[PDB]
């Protein structure tokens, strides 16, 4: 019943991978949600669009790098509903970034909770995985979203749509 | 209240394609589960495997491009939950494939009774944009999707695992 | 007598270097005889004996970035006699692939435990060290290996010898 | 008054990496310093200026990057005084060779210390970025020098003129 | 003990040439510190950042050619610590450029003094290389930061955190 | 039991073919630890690792072409434990050279009494694979050697550690 491959890859561990792929999963949906929201006649900020569905491509390709390690390690994925974002309507291009702000700090801390979890069962592969392939991206990501949300601040976003145009051709063209 | 695009675009056609945007999410969530399924240690075939994740990707290009026309429509996209699969273990590539086949033909009759719901509400926009970008892309993947199942079958597909691995090498490499 | 370059660099750390340099240079010895196997008139698979002689050099690699790690950190190397193989005959190929995934979990634990001396020295650059360049390389091959393993039972090796042929050419060709 | 973007940095690792900032910064002045004994007429070994000028510039730019990383994590620069170099006359080539050793030595045990705090504070992202970017660099340097003196001693200097003149030309040369 | 090339080269042009050093290499620092106040994530403005970092590295070649020229002219150089800049927050791009301007006009004060000290002791060769090194050098910096400062000013800068923006955008990328 | 392809091959010739195996893999062994030597910080002669490290990988390709022969011709190869070699320190450059002079007059010494024992079976086939790919590489490898070792003597070492350093750049580099 245990794989062949299986060594020093605990099951708290082969679990909390799974609750990761999930998370990746939604955020993934999220961003497509507010690439499409961007797309609308009545907002219509096609780079901003085009930034949120580039996110949600590359949170698609984060679940499928956790879901080949899972494989690698011999764990079995189990996969669960995608819940849908909790909104429909994301109201301005910073209220957007700021979302997208509060969504990737979660999915950090959400990394580092996994690789506190590693590190507490000597699982070193592990460790290094998340830190090789997620936890910088993590910081980059979050660093360039709170440059964003303080951009669109000084330049007068939201009441300002002038503002938000011109960082869709400035900052996102 | 109304978007200024709107024009000739009923409000059970709006909900008819909000449906059909989480079924081709849905089937995407499902070739992922297949993809990783043939990855496993214990199953490994991995021309199976590229064959469902690109699956999955043509899926996801099908969701977005059903957003696209909702947004030219002038229609509010509204996304539910994407269910989690119906199963986690798919026993073999030829089970695999008839899952497959069997998935295809319930969202061609989604897009099927999409079509009929436009023609009725005479909305001969959508009804062309679903016969030049869907429905001949599923009598496609139907036709391709019975083949591989017969050539399974044929092979000696599933007891012989001699017949999975050569069709993996020459018919999916 | 310490070395003028010796760092943070404890005793224990650098004779458990010296031992996993001759566990590497036995791997490489053992893949050396299972490729000549290979190459032998009455066994005559080919992209076996190319695949193990591969992999005996791979090995001889591993042993030589931990030769050179050990003088960098101005540890001594001292080398220990190179032990035959356990076996002269291998079988067939599915028994030597499965002897080849014995061979890698057992460097992979004797990786692991040298990774845990590290920590308990406080020794990062030595963590990081067999992080980088030797876990993920050793979880990589015991997944080949058990994939190899997995498709020639599933093809019906070792009694079906038309199975070893086709996965040679096919696989290892 | 926390950053946007600061997530599990605490303040003493922010204290820590202040330091170490000034620490590069002193280390790129020392070799700037003994760059341009090098160049003086009564020296007048060319090669030895340029290595150590070299050695500057990188000292800078190990120096940028932990600013850069403060500012990805949401801590705050605060600089000080950059103090000058313990010589301004560096006696010999050899001489200045066991300098540096002795300078890349103390640079190494600093950042030992900060991975060692980065790990009691459990900031993973903080102790991959020091193994990443700075441990094994000074590894590689602290080796490279101790070979410099050792050959520089095993051909007589300081006391042979001819041993470092021809060490400038056929080893930094 | 006087350097065998040394010829027409007084003391006093001596000591002013390592004062001028330590000036310059102040002014690098200076402009290193901005650099990274405007690549903070609460000022985020990266090509101010970039604009200050490539000044930091000029001022530093501003350095390095005034110790080669101390090293033809047979002085001894002596280095002295490098202040650590007046400022760390610097409150905008055009509070950052005034000092920088403020700052340049201080360098090239001390340039005209050095000036007159070297045509006071008939020194030719020390006077033509500050006029074709240093003091167009600095003219052209000076009118540079003088046009940075007036538009700035002119778009509505500090309170318009929207024409910095497009400064930064504009002019500075 | 016979091999199918075994014709004119005595079986005290397949033995004293696995012990030249047996002798090319030990001296691949001794030159990987002289190699290692050279590398050391308190000896660092960069060529004269390079060069023994060369040696040993064209002696495991000696190693190989034997049991390459040993299978050709029908025999069976038996492998034994590779014993360490004879020093763990090898003193000089000049120390080391003279031992591999020793170590290439004894593999050629073997080398010889198999082609004698060849020469007394009739089996002419190995007489010449002898003679061709054996028999002039070591005169070549021991006249090479001993033209090094006359080189270092006379140029003074091993009390020379100029002697050493300037041969290893312009003989070995
Ligand atoms: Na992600
Ligand atoms: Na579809
Ligand atoms: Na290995
Ligand atoms: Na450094
Ligand atoms: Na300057
Ligand atoms: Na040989």
């Amino acid at each position: 019943s245990t794989s062949q491959v299986r060594q020093n890859y605990h099951q708290d561990s082969e679990a909390a991978i799974n609750r990761q792929i999930n998370l990746e999963l939604y955020a993934s949906y999220v961003y497509l949600s507010m690439s499409y929201y961007f797309d609308r006649d009545d907002v219509a900020l096609k780079n901003f669009a085009k930034y949120f569905l580039h996110q949600s491509h590359e949170e698609r390709e984060h679940a499928e790098k956790l879901m080949k390690l899972q494989n690698q390690r011999g764990g079995r994925i189990f996969l669960q509903d995608i819940q849908k974002p909790d909104c429909d309507d994301w109201e301005s291009g910073l209220n957007a970034m700021e979302c997208a702000l509060h969504l990737e700090k979660n999915v950090n801390q959400s990394l580092l909770e996994l690789h506190k979890l590693a590190t507490d069962k000597n699982d070193p592969h592990l460790c290094d995985f998340i830190e090789t392939h997620y936890l910088n991206e993590q910081v980059k990501a979050i660093k360039e979203l709170g440059d964003h949300v303080t951009n669109l601040r000084k330049m007068g976003a939201p009441e300002s749509g002038l503002a938000e145009y011109l960082f869709d051709k400035h900052t996102l063209g």
